[PDB]
């Protein structure tokens, strides 16, 4: 099974110093531990105002559950990931990647 490159996208507002992050049920997504979550980056290639994206390599045919959160990625006091808010009243998101390249546009944060 030759790996699947998945672009996960979500839109929303953020506080100063805050970013969007993806966390989930496999290594690449940090095994539900926000400390090992993946921070998204702003996506400007479509001319949107509030779009964020993360490109993640996942194993083909393996089901993965995930959620977005908004939080802070800080430097050590002596790393620190602080979740402000996990996505709103909705079931954890899921994907079973089958293609080599996939774009998952999850719309608006919390929806």
């Amino acid at each position: 099974s030759g790996p699947s490159q998945v672009a996960f996208e979500i839109r929303g507002t953020l506080l100063p110093g805050e970013v969007f992050a993806i966390c989930g049920s496999c290594d690449a997504l940090g095994n539900w531990n926000p400390q090992n979550a993946v921070a998204l980056l702003p996506e400007n290639d479509t001319g949107e105002s509030m779009l964020w994206k993360a490109t993640i390599v996942l194993s083909r045919g393996v089901s993965v559950q995930y959620r977005y959160f908004k939080g802070y990625f800080l430097e050590p006091k002596t790393c620190q990931v602080i979740v402000h808010k996990w996505e709103t009243h909705l079931q954890p998101r899921s994907i079973t990647p089958l293609e080599s390249e996939i774009i998952i546009d999850d719309g608006q944060f919390g929806i």
